[PDB]
């Protein structure tokens, strides 16, 4: 049904990727390169040189200083949900698109959040810390069953939608506050003020992107304005709470309890010592908080969230490198075409990357004025643009001289043929 | 015509340990005098306090022994606010004619919820990870940390908790297989297992939901943990003798079960303390505390605000159908004996409630006694020595139930008389 | 649990005639336990039915019981009706000769809702003219007033068996429900509870009627109702054949004013099946109802399906079995409703006592009397009327003794029925 | 800041022939057009003068629109079919003209669904014959054979739009559903696809079709297939009139293999409505077919409800409403699919292209060059035959300049429709 290109090309993976991204690229028909830990600037220059599909994840540092070099590279996957140990505009500059999983984490965040739910009702975290020190102190007084509850979900996206579903389930009430109406799942209800939803919320989850008007969004004022005996859940980013103020906000008894897997300064490596007051200030007056659930950024670190994060980019980057499908890239144009389900033999797909500058789709449709072109599509992400084209009836003598007319254009960034 | 005054404070009812506000709601919009306790009373100030109260509710702190009970005249009912009848003499009082009540299954939810929590807590080793951040170590592991959804749970007992767990079990994405000694009508999308060892080939996480049996005792031992798949997790928050601990701790240590959560023990203190949960109590205490995985609960269980309110409302509600139409269906030391309230229609009916010794002729006695009026229904059963006749007795006079009451009360063998009108 | 082991032996032998044609489940149930069992599979005339009865019956409404043909039925313990309705059947007399009455009426729960989701789906897309049509050779490829079922909303009179299931079923189909009930009934699913019947009638689509027959419901349908509904709407009436008026319905049909209509049940309905039965000569407005558009006529089909009849047969089977070896009577429509647990292997030499009376005072001083020798661990007694039942379990009891017991029990003033288990 | 402002006039002009839902008129009022409707089909003189300055024409399965009646149209830009089928379009002529088609084939997915849970409850319970019975006066009151439909299974053959929601309805009233199909397909809720036709038939009580016309689906069903049917199951074909071997059906249910049938599409359907046209003269079996029990009948109407009509409206509304303002072409019968992002009014200097041109070499050398001298943000152009279709987004441009840009685009060689639309 669908044709291939070459199909011989050679791809270093750095931080262990799940084997289903291996899966994807031997099935392919690629050389994979694989590795289990983080690689230095050194030999890693000297490794990209021949390479063509880099898979980093978020310690490997990608800058314009060790791309430069890397010349032979097409596509840059990112196994990861963030973007900024990548340089993006310099990427975009060379012409190499990257990619991400940024949902992947979905229903691993839902998951975690219901149980943190459960454990801060009951205590179950501050339970097994006694029970293993050796004392046992039974008490049931602000003891809950979660069924019944409210339940307070702060960005109804993809994690909020999840958690909404899985919390009715539960038998929890839903409320949900977002600045875009969004048509709410099962029972849960739209609110119109944010008061509203801490008002009348048991329980209040955190689910929205890095924004300033997310930036400390709960803080110690925000904290007070909210239910008499509640909990606190902020599973998106480190800077959504005032941890200064939560501190001061617990310690008073004012939220019963509370579970945080997103800290401000997070570590860069595992330790036996890491999470000290060196990186945080408060690290030793939250430690000696009662019934808080603290955890290392472990929100979408499951088995079956990675590899569903692997197929994904893996599969999207194996699209780009064998298709001209770049849907999905962070720093590129989105740009897709039928990639030939019903179309027969001889047909050349261009892939021009180029500077995006008028008259560039002149120069380049007078090149190709010799063939007949049948599908065309161009998109513009900036300083870069992206042009595919689909050429009905061409030869190998042919396709060499199309080539070297398309490489010696203004504002070629890289030009690549299909066969 | 006829026509009778309101006795307020007639009733006397005393609460001890601090019984669910829900209870006292139910008394007192009945209308009673409640003597409220947050606390067990001393010996003295009990015996003070408890001859002339008409119904007690304790927990499983007091104690009413042979010795408490006897100086305690008209007393009627006795309601443990419980799960278990702990340290209330049922054989003296039924000798004396006390029902005693309580509410087995008011935890139900209150445990299958934290079974839920417990299962995703051993999955992403929520326990150790939040124990390590919290000594300032960081090990941001996902190498057998799994998403629920997907999995499949194994219950054990699928009771009333076992139930409840099946349905939020597969609410949250998980397959759910229980082995139970009875054939069990599925709920929702459940199934039945013939052998426990398919369960446990079969299970992620298996879940023990069963009484205290001695087929039940260590009914988890190692030839079943070796039949369970590689890694796998488990849960005990029914009773502290099911599962062979030393057994498991030798398992998880060889890596062929995860982790584990356990919310009962061999035992258990019966006072808390600060250094309780020690070695003394049980032999392995340090071997257990040191393995990676293990989430551990005192006795946890069903420990909710809900939980109690529910036992309020539900054994408040019980006695108070004692009371007041002689109801006793429910009762732990009792016959269960009860009809139809009454239609409010027809007047001038009686209801006897006749307590005896379960001896023969009684019967004939009190039926000839009643011989004058119409029997419209009547039952009596014998749950030990004791017995008990309710009865209800057509077109009598205020002038006769006295001299009813009166033969009644003379008669041999009769331990408690009570008629309603 | 139990054994729950028990054998009735008084007399020692027991023959029981299960007739009109029982679902073979009821043949099971009989024999299984062990007796015997005359099956016919047609209703008897006066003659050969007095005949034969001497030596359990069972009808099917179409049998015709009176105080004649039972007077002359000795021997006889219960009836059992495999039926909805105990009518045309003498439930006074049977309970003055001390016979108890059974019967299955809400086994055709689910069958009658399945029907109405049926009927409701036709009339909206006019399923059946259409296939009148086609069957005669025209061809009318029409699209006006015939409606998809989902977002419409059902009118349920009477939140009973059927009224409840009928629920679920329409709003899994799409369909919104209100329901108008006497009582006040916690809904099920996301249904309303209406507060008069005007308003169910004013916003509903369908309404279904699924009330019992009193006076009160009886041409509880009539002009002023139809008038009240929505313009185009339709009308079902499974439930009794007097709850709707058909003359103000087809009045309202004929005048474009309702959509359509499907009836199961008429005021006149033929005895036996028949191939002109249908005719004016049973109900004066026949032809003119027959001459209307969208009209679904049933012969009162709601709870004919194989389903049904084979859970009538387990339900009533059951019910009589537990009767004759137990006692359980739960459920017996002119009778008290008594019952006792087990008994066991356990409690040897434990006899169970089954004294019908007439509800007089002093028949329990009479037989209290009686049985002072042995100790009663359990008694139980209610009256249903003129007529009361007494159950009993006797204690340390012999065979020696049992005849005895029988004896003085079987010769009390006013004891109608004496029986032991052993 | 020149903002330059354009006149109101009447000169959108929009046309709707033939029985037209009420939805389009709103969607078409709402967007603001003047909109000339008309309950009938009319003859090729009167349609000849109302479309020549037609923007946009509506027909229906009626309206015969050809090349020689399309020549007049000069002012029109796309012919909307308000149809699932584009029978009487002439689509080659449309796109010569530069013409696109437009339709919405999945709206009957509801409707045809519904009709399938009415027509299986119906088979179940012989409502037809019941209802044919009272109205010829015969009363037949048999429950043998007569079914819940809970705890039946249903055999769906093709789990396609109308397959999927069958499924779940059929769930919701207690069925199993096994269904087969060429393509693995993710089962919804508890069904199961089964590996071979074969296997679907001999476990299953009911047999559905929703599959597409294809030689390996004409008489799909035929004399083997229904012998491979448990004994005494149904049939039921509302997908095209070519999936079942009608004769073979007669021999099955004549030879009581197979209890009924529900049929609404035919190999030989009448183009008109007719009081004769189904008669032996179209379907060489039609005599024989009518006699049989328990069938039940209808004319293709398997998609003809107030919703289906309604929604059909909304869709093929708002699709016209896309390609007549932003272009997006997506959808079109005879014409490529292509579109671009809305394009955010925020950037107040952008022209939009429309160019439909010959698929030739060279014409985006030609059209590139013109628009040299601006940039060309988005270009997006597809080829369907020898027409194709460009879209593009050109930058900061000035009214001043879009009359060359406009003027050239034109004038160019092969072009056979430009717009520009800023
Ligand atoms: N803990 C983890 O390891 C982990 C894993 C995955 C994702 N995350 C984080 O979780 C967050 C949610 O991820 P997602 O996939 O659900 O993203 P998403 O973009 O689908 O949803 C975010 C939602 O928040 C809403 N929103 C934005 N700002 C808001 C505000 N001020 N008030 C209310 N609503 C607001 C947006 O409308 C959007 O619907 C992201 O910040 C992501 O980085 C964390
Ligand atoms: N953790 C807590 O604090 C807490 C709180 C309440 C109840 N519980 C305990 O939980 C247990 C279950 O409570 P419940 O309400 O479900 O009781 P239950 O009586 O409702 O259910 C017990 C079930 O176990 C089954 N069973 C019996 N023996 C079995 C065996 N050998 N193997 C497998 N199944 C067997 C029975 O058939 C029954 O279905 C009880 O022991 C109860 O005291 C614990
Ligand atoms: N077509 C058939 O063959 C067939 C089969 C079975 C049952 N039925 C009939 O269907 C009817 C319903 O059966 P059911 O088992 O649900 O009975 P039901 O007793 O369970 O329910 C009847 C309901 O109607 C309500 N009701 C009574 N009078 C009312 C009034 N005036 N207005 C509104 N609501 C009123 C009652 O409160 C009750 O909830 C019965 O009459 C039954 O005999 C017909
Ligand atoms: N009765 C009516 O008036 C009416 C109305 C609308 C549609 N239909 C017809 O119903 C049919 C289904 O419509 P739809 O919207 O579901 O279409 P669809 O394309 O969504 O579904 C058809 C399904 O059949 C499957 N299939 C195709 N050929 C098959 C074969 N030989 N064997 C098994 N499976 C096969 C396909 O994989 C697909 O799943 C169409 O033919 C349509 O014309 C009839
Ligand atoms: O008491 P009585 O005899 O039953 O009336
Ligand atoms: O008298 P009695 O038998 O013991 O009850
Ligand atoms: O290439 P082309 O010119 O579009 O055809
Ligand atoms: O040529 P361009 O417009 O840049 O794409």
């Amino acid at each position: 049904l669908k044709p291939f290109s070459t199909g011989d090309m050679n791809i270093l993976l750095l931080e262990n990727v799940n084997a289903t991204a291996i899966k994807i690229f031997k099935d392919q028909g690629y050389q994979v390169e694989f590795h289990k830990s983080s690689l230095p600037e050194d030999e890693l220059i000297e490794k990209i040189k021949d390479v063509h599909a880099i898979g980093i994840r978020s310690k490997t540092r990608l800058t314009e200083k060790i791309l430069q070099h890397a010349r032979n590279l097409v596509c840059i996957g990112c196994f990861c949900i963030g973007t900024n140990q990548v340089d993006l505009k310099y990427a975009a500059s060379k012409g190499i698109a990257v990619f991400n999983s940024p949902f992947s984490n979905s229903r691993s965040v839902a998951e975690l959040v219901i149980g943190e739910i459960i454990s801060l009702a009951r205590q179950l975290g501050d339970r097994s810390i006694e029970l293993h020190t050796g004392t046992w102190n039974k008490v049931a007084a602000r003891c809950w069953e979660v069924r019944g509850k409210t339940l307070g979900i702060i960005g109804y996206g993809h994690i909020g939608s999840q958690l909404s579903v899985l919390a009715e389930a539960m038998g929890l009430h839903v409320l949900y506050y977002d600045i875009v109406t969004i048509m709410a799942l099962g029972t849960a209800r739209q609110v119109s003020t944010l008061d509203e939803l801490l008002n009348k919320s048991d329980f209040v989850t955190l689910h929205v992107p890095a924004t300033p008007e997310t930036e400390k969004m709960l803080s110690a004022p925000q904290f007070a304005a909210m239910k008499d005996g509640a909990y606190v859940i902020n599973a998106s980013r480190g800077t959504v709470v005032d941890i200064p103020s939560l501190i001061q906000a617990v310690k008073a008894n004012k939220i019963a309890g509370a579970a945080l897997d997103v800290y401000p300064h997070e570590p860069a490596k595992n330790g036996e010592g890491s999470f000290n007051d060196e990186l945080n200030s408060w690290t030793s007056e939250l430690v000696s908080l009662p019934n808080i659930i603290l955890t290392p950024h472990i929100g979408g670190s499951t088995e079956e969230a990675q590899s569903s994060i692997g197929i994904e980019v893996a599969t999207a980057l194996s699209k780009y490198i064998n298709e001209g499908n770049s849907v999905g890239s962070v720093n590129f144009p989105e740009v897709s075409l039928k990639s030939l389900d019903y179309d027969q033999e001889n047909t050349v797909r261009v892939l021009y990357i180029h500077r995006n500058v008028p008259g560039v789709l002149k120069t380049v449709n007078d090149i190709l004025s010799d063939h007949n072109i049948e599908k065309q599509f161009s998109d513009s992400h900036g300083e870069i643009a992206y042009l595919m084209a689909d050429i009905s009836s061409v030869n190998q003598s042919e396709i060499k001289d199309i080539y070297e007319k398309l490489n010696q254009t203004s504002a070629k960034v890289s030009i690549r043929l299909l066969y």
